[PDB]
């Protein structure tokens, strides 16, 4: 499957691919304002995503350093990025269907628009200002907007026990993003697309 991933945001990101243990085709690129990178997942992916990642350096070997999202200092991501990072979560051909998200349950550093370019399901979006609202206690030094679960590393913000409830810092993050997922055991706002559907996800769409 085709992800075409646009960078829409005034400002440079670089964009990365991942299903945690393995890049997804190349792992990550660097996107100027308004650069279109098309990758290929290949079908069957569980637990693949994409994020943004902002203001990085990377030398001539593509090694180097994120202020959000960094994956173990590498331009081409192999695993998860150190959040905080909005994610594009995806899981294809599982039983004949696609199942797409946004999850604001690793924190927020840019907006996104989670779109099929093919039939037969809709969008999800998490375009609200989340870095400029955020929570005194939530906001990254560093850039973005954290998760509780990130700051205080909690049994109840980290849903260890499998047992865990919304909380006033999840709430904000739905409050903002009512179609992410604020944490961990949220209502799903999952979206069930056609097996082998084609995406793009588009860095700041409110433009």
């Amino acid at each position: 499957a085709t992800f075409e991933i646009v960078n829409r945001c005034s400002y440079t990101v670089w964009a990365a691919a991942s299903k945690g243990d393995a890049a997804l085709d190349a792992g990550g690129r660097q996107l100027n304002s308004g650069e279109s990178w098309t990758i290929n997942v290949e079908p069957g992916t569980k637990g693949g995503k994409i994020w943004a990642r902002t203001d990085c350096y990377f030398d001539d070997s593509g090694s180097g350093i994120c202020k959000t999202g960094d994956c173990g200092g590498l331009l081409r991501c192999k695993r998860f990025g150190r959040p905080p990072t909005t994610l594009a979560e995806f899981s294809l051909n599982q039983y004949g269907k696609d199942y797409i998200d946004i999850s604001n349950i690793k924190g927020f550093n840019v907006p996104m628009d989670f779109s099929p370019t093919t039939r037969g399901c809709r969008g999800v979006r998490c375009a609200a200002d989340i870095v400029g609202q955020c929570p005194a206690k939530l906001k990254a030094p560093g850039g973005g907007c954290n998760d509780a679960c990130t700051v205080f590393q909690t049994s109840e913000y980290c849903c260890t026990t499998g047992k865990c409830g919304p909380t006033e810092y999840s709430r904000f993050f739905k409050r903002l993003c009512p179609d992410a997922f604020s944490y961990v055991l949220d209502k799903p706002t999952t979206v069930t697309c056609p097996g082998s559907s084609n995406y793009r996800v588009t860095f700041c769409p409110t433009a």
